[PDB]
């Protein structure tokens, strides 16, 4: 046996700080995958410092078009997909420049999905070090494909460990696995509003600290409690344990 | 046994459909003109008020709905004063535990049993853009209008419209030709083990439709105009409108 002071009794939180992509400095590993949406001016900044930048179907078509004049300093590592989702001009482009154009047919899976799996691919080979992948797009559009979004969040458990945040206009989403989690929402970046959305099945046990309205041991579930329009107690921390996988959603600031 | 429904009927030029609408806080759709003209009744939830009384300037005075609730904070003071003095009713409320869309259905309700109206279903705009937060709670509200209403509740912005299948079995007439190419069954809320179809491209027969499982976004009709759906528990319908 050990002798002297030993710790006891601990356990363990992930901790995660989800706009830290964000801000202007740090050290943050990240990669950023394009979807098809129109891009928010934020993209800039997040391209700059990304590790690895991919774009899935039509997202070449927004990065292509809001770029002009300064395209050669925004080539995705890849753009993956279905091709005919990329205009022809666009897709000869990135092409040319180099850029790694791979078709992804699959009918039962969104372009989203197979992307992920393209850059784990490339994050393996290339022996990459990544603390987040960035997703930009996914929430706006047809109802169906915001769904398949937050779907595809349930399913990348299955395709990488690490984490994913996916950011449109004025939202964040990123799904907390069961367990305990501390997320930091200090980086000055955060909006006014946040949320827990029980969107697979409903979390029989979610506690929290950190917001106006806190859950302590409740049931969430769609036609029982959702919350929606919660906010932050302004302690710059929320904490959340949950027996299901729970979406979290949160403003971004401006 | 089974339940029937178009969920684009109001779509149409056509049609003694009789329906209220309900305007949510996001700009309006080029169909609402259209729709406000023929509703029984009309309503706006919060800020809806904000995006209406905006869109209509020049002829407010054409398009003056029954009633207004809310959180008068979400309302601008000046827009609350002109339904105010044009007689509108403007109702307060303030509950911080339901959403204005929530309420608005209510009072609703209340305005339908007070009016003995017969309303063949609700028509809400707007809801399914914008803040993430505020799309999922619209789509909990349709949860819970099942325990407000019994008039059945679509929601449409765009190019999308949602509405929320009951367990059982329904008959959803997509023959209008007002749809789009695209429709999902998304099942928020809890996995669907037993869910049936006939009339998509890709059909279910007593499968599991689950996040994580199995979701059904992308999907596409078999032309025949008709779809049928069986599920166990609530599923979620969504389809493309044409543009
Ligand atoms: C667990 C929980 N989360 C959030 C809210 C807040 N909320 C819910 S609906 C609404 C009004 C929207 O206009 C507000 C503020 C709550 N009460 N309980
Ligand atoms: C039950 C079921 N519903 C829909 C689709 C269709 N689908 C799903 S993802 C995708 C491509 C999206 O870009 C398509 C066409 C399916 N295969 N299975």
């Amino acid at each position: 046996h050990s002798s002297g002071l030993v710790p006891r009794g601990s356990h363990m939180e992930h901790a995660f700080t989800p706009l830290e992509p964000l801000l202007p400095t740090g050290n943050l590993k990240y990669c950023l995958v394009v979807l098809n949406q129109p891009l928010d001016a934020r993209f800039r900044h997040l391209w700059k410092k990304a590790l690895l930048r991919a774009c899935a179907d039509g997202g070449a078509n927004h990065l292509y078009d809001l770029t002009e004049g300064e395209r050669e300093s925004f080539l995705p590592e890849f753009v993956s997909g279905d091709f005919d989702s990329i205009r022809p001009e666009v897709k000869e482009y990135y092409t040319k420049k180099g850029c790694d154009l791979i078709s992804t047919p699959d009918q039962d899976h969104t372009d989203f999905t197979k992307c992920l799996q393209v850059l784990q691919r490339k994050i393996e080979e290339k022996e990459l070090q990544v603390d987040v992948i960035v997703t930009l797009g996914g929430l706006g559009g047809r109802f169906d494909q915001i769904m398949a979004s937050v779907n595809t969040l349930f399913q990348a458990t299955h395709i990488t460990p690490v984490p994913i945040i996916i950011i449109q206009k004025d939202s964040l989403i990123y799904l907390l696995q069961p367990g305990k989690h501390r997320l930091h929402v200090d980086t000055g970046m955060e909006g006014s509003w946040c949320g827990l959305i029980p969107v697979g099945q409903p979390c029989n046990q979610v506690t929290t600290t950190g917001l106006k309205w806190n859950l302590t041991n409740d049931v969430l579930g769609f036609g029982t409690l959702v919350s929606t329009s919660n906010t932050y107690d302004g302690s710059g921390l929320v904490t959340v344990e949950t027996d299901h996988p729970l979406l979290w959603t949160m403003a971004i600031k401006s």
